[PDB]
Order: C-alpha cells, then structure tokens, then sequence
C-alpha cells in the first residue's frame, strides 16, 4: 500500500533513470567532473515531506554513481533535486539508507 522508509532496492525504471538523468548535469558541476549516461540499476525510495530517492546508476563505463534526489511534490516551477550522490561508488555499494 505505502511502504515508507528506506526499503530494499527496487530495480531502476525510466523514472529512476529520470531522476539521475535529471541530476546528471547537476552532478557535473556539483562534484568537479563530468559523468555520462547514468544507466540506473536500482534505487531506494522512501517518504517524508515528499519522497527522497536513492539510485545506484551506472556512470557509463564500469564505474557507478549513487544518487540521492528529493521530491518536492507537484508544484510546477523547479522539481526534484539532487540531494546527494556517492560518486565513484561501485555496485557492491548497496544504497542502504544513502
């Protein structure tokens, strides 16, 4: 029905890859490097004042990049955010909380 709180990793989808595909550029200048297609692989979602996001996304090459976005409900203007990301994080890195 409505499982809130960091749950297991739901396998990414077009929406998961959208969060990352929406913060991939926010990641380029928010870290100090340039990432590439973020082929989402899995993503942890939870609830609070909207819905945060966790996403183990393939950073193009064999490298990976964890992602942490926040959902600020539907309100036009800007939407979602890149609340964090574990750069250079490999697959073994389960998202767990973040």
């Amino acid at each position: 029905m409505i499982p809130g709180g960091l749950s297991e990793a739901k396998p990414a989808t077009p929406e998961i890859q959208e969060i990352v595909d929406k913060v991939k550029p926010q990641l380029e200048e928010k870290t100090n490097e340039t990432y590439g297609k973020l082929e989402a692989v899995q993503y942890k979602t939870q609830v609070v004042a909207g819905t945060n996001y966790y996403i183990k996304v393939r950073a193009g090459d064999n490298k990976y990049m964890h992602l942490k976005v926040f959902k600020s409900l539907p309100g036009q203007n800007e939407d979602l955010v890149l609340t964090g990301y574990q750069v250079d994080k490999n697959k073994d890195d389960e998202l767990t909380g973040f």
